[PDB]
């Protein structure tokens, strides 16, 4: 929502009365991506439902779900079976911020936001490990006191079933539970200095031989935006990645306009070189045009890896 | 919808304030299918969401999402992952028609419409191509002017990513993107003849290695129905493609009768001879039921046994 | 659903006009289980649409769906396409009782109700055969008659395709149609005995090679539960099965507590054997938390006979 453009926006009400309500939100975005002047549907739907109850003045529970579906046709009237649950999580919160279980966001999401604000584009040199990034097993926790937004969450291992060699097996057939080793945990910290328009932020995230920060900062005028974002770690035992993005966008009348740069290293070689611009029309709040092109400076990676893309889309916000 | 009663209804609107609607609809519907005694559920629940955004009053944006959902439990409570995602769409439309990019209808589904009447059988003789029927990448057009209906499509040929010999292969093993050829496109019209009763319409398509043509026309008067539909063109190279219908309603009260006749050939050879009856009765607009037989007409001279076989089907519908 | 905490609760209505209304129900449901000190995310989510069409004061139809949501990403951020359409069914009901066809309960989970008052753990030593629990290709009847309640299903065999020699083919290349064999049908009947508090419960099952009944009764008074209930039958030929299960429960306030014991017998080996008792907490009426511990007593694999720690927070939509 706002100037993180790709993100989802609050949902239509459809039931409400004595402090509980149903909210059914999500998109219809059509998208359509050019590269090498061919052709590929990545339109999506997005349905979710979002259930809020007043408990009492200082405390509510939620429950959330959020679903995308999208076709594969490849020029048949196909069956399309593809769902992905992005989101299945219960939480209470109150006056000392919200806590879930289940699929929820992670702390580093809101720091990658600080450059994420294309309609399609952008976001490609900001890698999150999974516990920052949105993952299940987790309990997610933020919180928002004065002007200082703070997140985190912990995520435990997941339990598995084992033969006597350590072998992952069927429950049937093993000899006792062990884990996967993948718990977690990641923090973050945004600061917001009054009315300046100035934030900044910092985040940590660590799960198994991931692991990563990132620091950030923006500056947000009347109709002007900019913003930098730099993220390093470890994908793997001796995988290095950094990252680094930089961001800009203004906005006239109902047009919002910006562009990215995005670099990153994995293991010591480039592993994205983007700089993308774009344009996206807001006709209403939840009904808007884009068009975006991407520069990709990669060269001979691959030719396929080096393609730039152009991507026009139209997107309906329920 | 209406007279095509196998077609989804509008939806209920759950919401609508500041120019935005929400529409939830979508059908649950129970379908026991018999074909020589023996019975196949083929029940299928729709759910559906239409959203509407005025922009003024000669503009507005349009999203929509449709999945089907059914069961194949085989004798065990089963875990059923069955899921269709029908339509993924979003548009733009006002007084000059409607745009739309993502999977939705092209542009013969309005033809096949004059003969496509029954609850459960009928239209099958009339097939039609992907880009003529509902399909992604593409884009589709539908307007209104006065008595004239009229719509188009463009499909894109999918990219894909290939080897150097041209074989799909994941994007890291790729030399190269190509595309599969599937380009295509629809268009249709019908001319209703204001209160006469009499209704015209033609269509063509084309996509690849195959094409067709449609002609129908309809008369409708006072509780009676009468149509007809041909198709004729080409499903791959040297496949011809040539189907009939003949579709009559009665509607009496609550209840609505229907007949067909469908007769397609494929390569010379009949493929479809089916002559189909029904009755539907509507308790209210979104709950009805129904019975419905279809004699199949192919025989051992030209077809299986298992491809000649007669159907029964009842259903209940609950459309939301 | 009561006193069954596991079951749905009732979901909202989003439209309503002349006697016809869609209701918009589900859950989403956080549930954190450990077992020898290793999670597992075991959360759903449940969306629901119920569909009521009044026709007359004695008669109506109604249409339902019903999806399962669940994730497994084991440490990544995975794609998740897990989907299961639990119920897919229209029906017409009103005096005599309600008729569906479609996939849809059978007889007995009203009898497995009776100790089915968990919310997580119990019903482990009732097992209910298809066309008994939840099957497609099924007629379902439900009814009330003053203080008798009926339910009855007839599922029929699926049809299929095969080849000249009986092997199941796709139809293109089939010879003839013929049946799996899995028709079946269920009854029940429950009798509530006037102002007493006592309900007793009876059904059986049959669905080719494998048979059942169950016996059970119940006593409600004053913020206490008690129930008993009784499975045997057939789960394959020569393959005994024979459960029971016993339940208490107590309300406070917004709390409710309940204990389950459940033991099962299948081909005359111990199968199952629980001592189960948990603790809810009803915040709202749709927002509820939980506490649950499963004594297992089987000790007979390491893993078959761990005991269980369940949390969980529940949103009903
Ligand atoms: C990043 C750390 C931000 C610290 C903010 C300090 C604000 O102090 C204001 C003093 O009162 C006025
Ligand atoms: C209310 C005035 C806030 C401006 C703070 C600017 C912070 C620059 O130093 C960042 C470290
Ligand atoms: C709309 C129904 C018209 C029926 C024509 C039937 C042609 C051959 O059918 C066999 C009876
Ligand atoms: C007006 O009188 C009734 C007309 O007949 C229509 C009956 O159609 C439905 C038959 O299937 C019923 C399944 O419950
Ligand atoms: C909506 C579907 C309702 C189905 C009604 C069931 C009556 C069908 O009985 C068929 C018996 O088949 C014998 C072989
Ligand atoms: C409070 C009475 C508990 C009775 C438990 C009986 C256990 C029998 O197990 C048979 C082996």
């Amino acid at each position: 929502d706002g100037i993180n453009q790709s993100g989802d926006k609050a949902g239509s009400t459809v039931y409400s009365a004595k402090g509980t309500s149903l909210e059914v939100g999500g998109r219809a975005e059509a998208r359509l991506s050019l590269k090498d002047g061919k052709a590929q549907d990545n339109s999506r739907v997005r349905l979710n439902f979002l259930g809020k109850a007043e408990i009492n003045d200082s405390l509510y529970g939620v429950g959330f779900y959020e679903g995308e579906f999208t076709t594969n046709d490849q020029g048949k009237n196909a069956s399309n079976n593809s769902l992905d649950n992005r989101y299945t999580y219960a939480g209470i919160g109150g006056t000392y911020g919200e806590v879930t279980y289940g699929k929820n966001d992670g702390a580093l999401g809101v720091i990658t936001d600080f450059t994420d604000i294309m309609s399609y584009h952008g976001n490609t040199a900001a890698e999150k490990i999974a516990v920052a990034d949105r993952v299940d097993n987790m309990l997610a926790y933020k919180g928002q006191f004065g002007d200082l937004g703070v997140k985190a969450s912990y995520r435990f291992a997941d339990r598995n079933a084992v033969d006597a060699m350590g072998n992952v097996v069927t429950e049937t057939n093993a000899a006792k539970y062990s884990d996967n080793g993948e718990d977690g945990y990641s923090l973050s910290a945004i600061y917001t200095f009054g009315d300046t328009g100035f934030n900044v932020g910092a985040g940590y995230a660590d799960q198994d031989d991931q692991n990563e920060y990132m620091l950030a900062a923006s500056y947000r005028m009347e109709n002007l935006y900019f913003a930098g974002l730099f993220t390093d770690g470890e994908l793997a035992k001796d995988v290095d990645y950094t990252g680094y993005e930089l961001a800009a966008g203004y906005k006239l009348g109902q047009a919002a306009f910006t562009a990215t740069y995005n670099n990153a290293e994995t293991a010591k070689k480039t592993s994205a070189d983007n700089f993308a611009i774009d344009a996206t029309y807001y006709f209403k709040p939840n009904f808007r045009s884009y068009i975006s092109y991407q520069f990709n400076l990669l060269d001979s990676a691959s030719k396929v890896a080096s393609e730039d893309e152009l991507a026009i889309g139209l997107r309906y916000d329920f």
